[PDB]
């Protein structure tokens, strides 16, 4: 697809309307998540110990927001400069998801569970273009956080 001028204005046209409501979005992604694989539960401090996922914990809210942004960063700077670029902070979130017991397993269940929760942010604009732009910047941003695992292991 590539990102055209016109793929990157509807990816950034589409976060800024999720970041619009992130106690909901974070909640909602967390749930498809566990609706997708129930056990990943364990994995999370704030969810162990708990039964259901927490509607109001800061650290869920904080932490699921920093995901889509980092999705998003990605798709414009696809479109600019035709890339993603690694940095100190990827790397980090490398080292993070090992010493969680996280593996590229995992990836697919985190993609779905965003393609899914920005087809139900956009709604009726839903277009093949758009799906086609969010596939892109997700898939094109794994790839750079489970190079960084490897890494970190
Ligand atoms: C491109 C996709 C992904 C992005 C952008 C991302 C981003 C992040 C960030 C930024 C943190 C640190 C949050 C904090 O310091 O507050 C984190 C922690 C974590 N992530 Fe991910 N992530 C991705 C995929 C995944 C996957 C597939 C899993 C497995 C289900 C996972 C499981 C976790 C866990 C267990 C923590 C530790 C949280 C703790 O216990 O408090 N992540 N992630």
């Amino acid at each position: 697809g590539a990102l055209t001028e016109s793929q990157a204005a509807l990816v950034k046209s589409s976060w800024e309307e999720f970041n619009a409501n992130i106690p909901k979005h974070t909640h909602r992604f967390f749930i498809l998540v566990l609706e997708i694989a129930p056990a990943a539960k364990d994995l999370f401090s704030f969810l162990k110990g708990t039964s259901e996922v927490p509607q109001n914990n800061p650290e869920l809210q904080a932490h699921a927001g920093k995901v889509f942004k980092l999705v998003y960063e990605a798709a414009i700077q696809l479109e600019v400069t035709g890339v993603v670029v690694t940095d100190a902070t990827l790397k980090n979130l490398g080292s993070v998801h090992v010493s969680k017991g996280v593996a590229d397993a995992h990836f697919p269940v985190v993609k779905e569970a965003i393609l899914k929760t920005i087809k139900e942010v956009v709604g009726a604009k839903w277009s093949e273009e758009l799906n086609s732009a969010w596939t892109i910047a997700y898939d094109e941003l794994a790839i750079v956080i489970k190079k960084e695992m490897d890494d970190a292991a």
